[PDB]
């Protein structure tokens, strides 16, 4: 998935950017990074 190796200050904020970066609307910090699943 996408994984632009960045550490999660929340969930929420790779939510919210992660749409702005590909194509994606989904995110989530789980290994304590955000990998956003589209």
């Amino acid at each position: 998935q996408i994984d632009t190796n960045v550490k999660c200050s929340g969930s929420s904020k790779c939510v919210k950017i992660c749409i702005d970066r590909y194509n994606t609307r989904g995110a989530k910090c789980i290994n304590g990074r955000c990998t956003c699943y589209p």
